């Protein structure tokens, strides 16, 4: 229903387009990026991750073929030129990965786009969105720059919000340890970070995350109380948060593993899910999403301190929210 | 000067000989596996983690042949008919990992040998020891049977002991990010840990640890005040412990970070070192200490609760404690 | 239909019967391992490799329950002690590794089974057998011990009978990059192979094969002109063949293509595929063909030596092959 | 002796740098790229392939320091803007990738420089050299803008040139397994190259190489007889060349081998290496010689095809090798 264009058709941009196939509310209608249409339509029908796109793909001149409907395919380096009033995009997402700053992901809106939905965390945008836990905050009216925020955060503040209202958060610190990503390299190459300019397949990377406190922007009790970093290691896709925190009320692993599933069969239900099997990342490949506890690793110390790990497909779960937020903000009226 | 033997002549086996090759205080006059002399002539020389030993190795009859001296190669399934008596072995390193229990590894001393140096936890071991946190409770009287721990234990016990005694430790939790070792799997096989039996280089594998516990083998106050959990990835080798541990004295970054600097230099040396390099794993393979503070690393939440992150390779940083132990336990007459 | 017992439910042992599930002819009633059938089951519903089993499976004592159906779970060791007869299976899918030998697979018929299906190359079987090239010759008078040949025979005899058949192979080489198997090691270990013997994961490690001399088993005009090797990388699944031979008559690559193509869609159709697609190996996890020709890389070189690569998911193709052998041979009469 | 300047400060550019450290005739005064000192000290002191740097390296203002000698540290992306001239330095190593067509190469003398080794095979370069094979085809008069051409053809031409000399071969084909490089990508992303868009270490990628037909330029007696092609793997550094060719003599194994020792021992010593051990790529990994082969994986069929295996470090060996070239340019005069 909603006319839909993707901005940057990489993991996030082709994984969400798989997932808007899901949707009937959703119809992505346009994409833009830095090639042709013969290279995104092979990108996207092959995927060294997710497998082979169950859907019939082609190129039609330079735009996309997808079950019969066609995709417009743009090559705009500089969104402001990408004219999506033109062919009715109401709206965009924006994963290229360099327009998170609001100057940049607005040129959407200058562009004749209505609503952005920025795929990362982003700075002075309208308001950060985890579905599952503040969705409710979205007014149509105020909010045109929409974050996602990152996966991580995705994958944390979920059960964090559980934590907090059963038990009460003191303070904690997490550590995700996370699949390298196209922001990485492939052998020791200049980068800002001089840990993600060592070799990604060969070793263990410490590096930066906001996760732990961008989960204030969705949470804002938990505004500085929690701190975390991450770990890059070499698999292609799937990571996992491992929260470490001191709880205000004394507790036993038994009622920290009940409180998170019963929030992942009722109010969570399809954002938050819960595990008793002895599963590796790889059995989560695919999963939708946003936060897998691993059950089995909960424990508990003194009844105060108590350690939660959850799992999360970064790509699949992420672009499934994604899709699921434009649905929601789709539903609130452009 | 003392008489060594190893029995299982694996990834710590071998990378003890290397280190017992720099150390003039120790000499391996003979090893035990399951396979002939050729064999293992070949894997000591060609090694794919810490390339070619840099020296002459060949093979003369059952005996391997390193710079000019002859090593016995046996190759007896059970270790009470390895007659070290007959050669003259005084310490034994037991390094094959199905010995593990007092009562298996004392067939080494039915054999004539005086002590055992088991390379892992053990069970009703006469007592367990991390040089350079607890040796000086090493007894010769009464210990014949000693472990020498883990390698995720050596490294965490170190910097635990820092923080306790600078800083004291209420509780924590510690998650080691750790290369995956010959006790895993190559492609999804049978294994007592669920988790162990699936593809190694595929995923990243929770897995349980005793290492946070063990700690208090050679830290008694800690007793019940540590837990943890690892988790393998893909990486042949080099691991990293992440401690989230709960102060009784308020700190700040700085205070840990030179209080962990300061134990480096001084009691610590040799033990514990400190970095304040932005590092990734590939860069500790090699390393001779027991754990490495990654000082970029270091945060702390309301003053109470700290994070640190240490590196540690656990096959040299381990084999060279090994042979540390075994001229400690020499030093106290056999 | 026919009964069939499983002997190793290993890599090739379990894809087995994930491919029995799909044919209505074979009737899969017990497997043997070494484990138990809680591990078993496990195994069978997690694949780190290709995912999830669609199926309910749960275990019963010593069985399995698949979709309902029950499944006898053993473990034993000695091939003669597993009573075939008794439950009434008639054929055995011997993929243990351990019983190449006809001595050894015989013991299955000891047992009371009629058959058996050595997984790979063996040593005095009555005879080797590729679909698709010559399960005509199958004499079910005389063929009692019979071998699927291997994953990598079943890949290059298919094309190597088109390009004799239309060209004439005067003489020709092969090299097989394919995935390493549980028959190697994670980190540098005892093995007769002293290639096989180092970390899988780390190197390109070149190994003998008879790939190309076993050819000669199923197409005997090509006696004593092939030959090749093998180079194992860091994959987990899914090889290629890469064939440079020398040809009896001139020829293009247009030609060479163009009669791939044509037996692919007619007499070699499910055994042989033909790609104009620029693939690589993840995309053909899940073939269930034998071999698949990438014909983008099909070379010619002074018009009388020819170079043909072809892909093989080493895993399924191979698996379905056994079960497709199963079929043929039972429907020969039992 | 001579000074040098490396454009392009990456893997060959560091690796160059390191093989100059020992080459007494050679100094690199300066190294220009698109980043920091800052940034390339910290890359050149840590290499995930080949360790840390056994030398002193610091940072002085704008530029590096290593053990005591300065280095001027440049970041111009136009290589016209260089002034090699101004500082005296006779020959560029242009090792960014992006300049191997002669009018971009030969920006480097219009900056002042006297000589440019391209590191890679090129266009319209004065002429093309593989020490060991070529270099008396120099012409110091004549030769400006000169190709060192790929780690492939490095290691390919040496052996090839013994093969012809001694039986004469009729037309081969090659194909190398090869490490991946920073041309690939970590995961599937946009490239003009639709294999080697595709997630590197994930699969067996199958990619084009001009290797085979660029043996011509330096072995004109070969034109038209060898072709080839790649298949890049998920191993970091050290490659193989598999050749497979009809010679005009008919010979034996041992015979090739020994042919192969005779110019490893004499004519192509410190270039083409022997080896009858049965290593795997790691072992490789720092070996400075061009080619090295592997006498165990020798073959021959029907008496006139054979097949001949040589290892490469495609970083240490090719850089080595673009030192010597550099050296030998030097000694016919600038
Ligand atoms: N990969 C994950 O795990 C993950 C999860 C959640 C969110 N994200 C976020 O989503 C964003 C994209 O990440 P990704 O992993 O998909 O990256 P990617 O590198 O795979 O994809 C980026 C795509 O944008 C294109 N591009 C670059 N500049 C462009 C421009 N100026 N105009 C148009 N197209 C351009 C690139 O060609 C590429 O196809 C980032 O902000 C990232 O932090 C990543
Ligand atoms: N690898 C590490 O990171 C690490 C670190 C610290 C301690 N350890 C411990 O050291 C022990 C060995 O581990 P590893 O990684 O070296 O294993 P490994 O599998 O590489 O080596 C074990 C060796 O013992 C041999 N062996 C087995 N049974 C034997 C027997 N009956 N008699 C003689 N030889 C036999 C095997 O052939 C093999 O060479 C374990 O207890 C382990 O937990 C491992
Ligand atoms: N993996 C491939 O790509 C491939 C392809 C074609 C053929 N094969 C062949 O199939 C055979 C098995 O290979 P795989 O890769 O499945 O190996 P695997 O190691 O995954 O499976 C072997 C299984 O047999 C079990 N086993 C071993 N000894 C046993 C015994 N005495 N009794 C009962 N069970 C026992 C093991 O526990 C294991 O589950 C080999 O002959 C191999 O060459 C492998
Ligand atoms: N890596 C190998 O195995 C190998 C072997 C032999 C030859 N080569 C060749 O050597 C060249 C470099 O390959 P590499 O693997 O070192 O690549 P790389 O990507 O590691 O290094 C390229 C360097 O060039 C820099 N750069 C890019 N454009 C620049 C510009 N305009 N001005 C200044 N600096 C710039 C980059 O920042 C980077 O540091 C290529 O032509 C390649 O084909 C590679
Ligand atoms: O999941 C974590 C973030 O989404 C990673 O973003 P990145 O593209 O910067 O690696
Ligand atoms: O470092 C951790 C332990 O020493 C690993 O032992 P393992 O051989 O069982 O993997
Ligand atoms: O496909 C190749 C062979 O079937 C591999 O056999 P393996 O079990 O010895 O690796
Ligand atoms: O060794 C082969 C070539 O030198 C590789 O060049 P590349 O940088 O394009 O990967």
């Amino acid at each position: 229903a909603v006319k839909v264009g993707i901005n940057g058709f990489g993991r996030i941009g082709r994984n969400v387009f798989r997932a808007a196939l899901k949707n009937p509310d959703i119809e992505v209608v346009a994409v833009n990026d830095l090639t042709d249409a013969n290279t995104l339509a092979h990108l996207l029908k092959y995927d060294s991750v997710h497998g082979r796109l169950d859907a019939e793909v082609s190129v039609n001149g330079n735009n996309l073929v997808v079950n019969g409907k066609e995709i417009i395919v743009k090559a705009e380096r500089d969104p402001e030129n990408l004219a999506w009033g033109e062919i009715g995009v109401d709206i965009v997402v924006e994963s290229t990965g360099r327009f998170t700053k609001r100057e940049d992901a607005a040129k959407h809106l200058e562009a004749g786009a209505k609503k952005v939905i920025i795929s990362a965390p982003a700075k002075n945008e309208d308001i950060t969105i985890v579905m599952g836990v503040n969705q409710d905050k979205y007014d149509p009216k105020a909010h045109h720059v929409i974050s996602n925020a990152s996966a991580t955060t995705n994958c944390l503040a979920p059960f964090a919000k559980v934590l907090h209202e059963q038990f009460g958060i003191v303070r904690g610190m997490m550590t995700t340890v996370h699949s390298y990503t196209n922001d990485q390299r492939i052998l020791d190459l200049p980068h800002k970070d001089l840990r993600r300019a060592r070799a990604a397949a060969e070793s263990i990377i410490p590096t930066t995350t906001g996760a732990a406190k961008a989960v204030a922007l969705v949470l804002p009790e938990l505004k500085g109380k929690l701190n975390g970093m991450a770990m890059r290691v070499p698999t292609p896709n799937v990571s996992v948060v491992d929260l470490v925190a001191e709880l205000e009320k004394e507790v036993t692993v038994e009622e920290v593993n009940a409180a998170l599933k019963a929030a992942a069969e009722g109010e969570l239900k399809g954002i938050l899910a819960y595990s008793e099997e002895p599963l590796v990342s790889r059995d989560y490949n695919g999963s939708t999403v946003s936060s897998t506890i691993d059950a089995l690793s909960t424990m508990v110390i003194d009844g105060k301190m108590v350690k939660v790990v959850s799992w999360y497909d970064n790509e699949t779960g992420y672009s499934h929210r994604v899709v699921d937020l434009a649905a929601y903000i789709a539903s609130k009226g452009l």
